[PDB]
């Protein structure tokens, strides 16, 4: 790289966190997390310096059905404001069409939280009944899912959702993990995996996650189509993964 | 043109088909791959012809030539112009090929004889007795070769030179040398056969430990290829639909 690599990432727990005393820091020493370690072992692997970068807007991505823009992570690199995301940005078709991933660096699906208690167990328990209301994160991959699944029960989930009064959708995951929380049973909440059993053990212990996961997917680093760091960067993630790094990130980051 | 499609016949991947002698062409062979190649050709819109890797090797590089064979040697040197197969994604061939995104997961796994007092591959790290190592022109022998773990290094270590050869030269012959070893060996292989031929008569085997890492079968390319950004939204595309939980359900004794 010719410049200082300007990264861009979101604000969740264990990826990117907030230190203890990040008013008195400087730079990159005011994060800690999976992908603040992440981040400098893919740099020192490609050779570049690097400045992370929260996201402005809070957000994933997601694009504008009328006017294509993209928001989120994925704007910010299609737009020039960053040069490359490393965040628990999820692999789809529809962004690898705008942008570049390297290979995933670590799995999930579309899973449901519940609150306990809640009479629940699958998305075609979901689909079959009135009595709970549901939805996910309006802005991200899993929108992105249901928004275009011919899948029969899907695209029902999805015509239920987008016609719900009062919305079911949510801007952030917090919100989604809280809105289950304080509903008493009545709302369940469609989220990946990785984020839905990070919960679960963790307290007030309250939420849980049912069934299997609808899907099968992963995490990816990005980075803008043509640019020239997308190839340096993908070998890095395959050589962090084949020395175990990315095993030894894991165990080193992930109650009830 | 047509597009030559280089593949290893591998079950339940690649396979002859019944009264395969009679047939021709691509109806020679059935399965997991067989099925994937004609969605990927369908998505791309491109004819193909199914050809099997002609040495019979995954792909393996000599460390100062770095010349390669197997399917990765027929893209690099223009035999073949994709390769469908359960071809693992690994650091050193994404050096000199393409790959798309993962269509399959698994893991390096322990196989071993029913009886064997082995249960983790610190167990075999840790003795002589019981020999064990891998297929040597593959991705198994390239992870144990660049690990940077401490007990994975002590495995290459032994397995480079220990006597009689630990390595084997295809995954039957390691599967057979566990077999025939009465359980003085251990065969180090991929999640997806260990398991699979754990189901299968004569049931004389089985999967010991969790998986040593985590990595994905790909669909791979020569680098320039004008295939290789169509393959990798197909693949995206057919998982999205569902189609590889489809094929994988088709496709998949004791
Ligand atoms: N990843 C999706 C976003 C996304 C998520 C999601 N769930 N978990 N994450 C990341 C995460 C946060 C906190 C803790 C842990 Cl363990 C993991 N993203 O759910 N629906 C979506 O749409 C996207 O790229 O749009
Ligand atoms: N995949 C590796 C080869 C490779 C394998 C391996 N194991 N299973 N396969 C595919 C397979 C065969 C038979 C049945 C089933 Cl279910 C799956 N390849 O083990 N060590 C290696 O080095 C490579 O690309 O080099
Ligand atoms: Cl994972
Ligand atoms: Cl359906
Ligand atoms: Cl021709
Ligand atoms: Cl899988
Ligand atoms: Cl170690």
């Amino acid at each position: 790289a010719n410049k200082t690599v300007v990264v861009t990432t979101i604000l969740e727990s264990p990826y990117v966190m907030m230190k203890k005393n990040h008013e008195m820091l400087e730079g990159n020493e005011r994060y800690e997390g999976y992908c603040v370690d992440l981040a400098a072992e893919i740099a020192k692997h490609c050779g570049f310096k690097y400045k992370l970068t929260i996201v402005g807007d809070g957000k994933y991505g997601a694009r504008d059905a009328d006017t294509k823009i993209w928001n989120g992570m994925v704007g910010e690199l299609v737009y020039g404001k960053a040069d490359i995301a490393i965040a628990p940005l999820t692999i789809t078709l529809v962004r690898e069409e705008v942008i570049d991933f390297s290979k995933p660096f670590m799995s999930l699906g579309i899973s449901i939280m519940i609150k306990k208690g809640t009479p629940i167990e699958s998305a075609e328990d979901l689909s079959k009944q009135t009595e709970i209301a549901y939805g996910t994160l309006d802005s991200g991959s899993t929108k992105e899912f249901f928004r275009r699944s011919k899948i029969a029960v899907f695209d029902k989930m999805w015509t239920y959702m987008r016609s719900a009064e009062p919305s079911v959708f949510v801007r952030t995951t917090a919100e989604g993990v809280a809105r289950v929380r304080k509903s008493k049973g009545k709302y369940a909440y469609l989220l990946e995996s990785t984020m839905n059993e990070y919960i679960e053990q963790r307290k007030p212990c309250d939420t849980m996650k049912v069934g299997g996961n609808l899907d099968s997917k992963g995490y990816g680093i990005a980075t803008p189509k043509g640019s020239s760091l997308g190839n340096a960067v993908n070998l890095a993630v395959l050589k962090l993964n084949e020395q175990g790094l990315l095993d030894k990130l894991k165990n080193k980051w992930w109650e009830c």
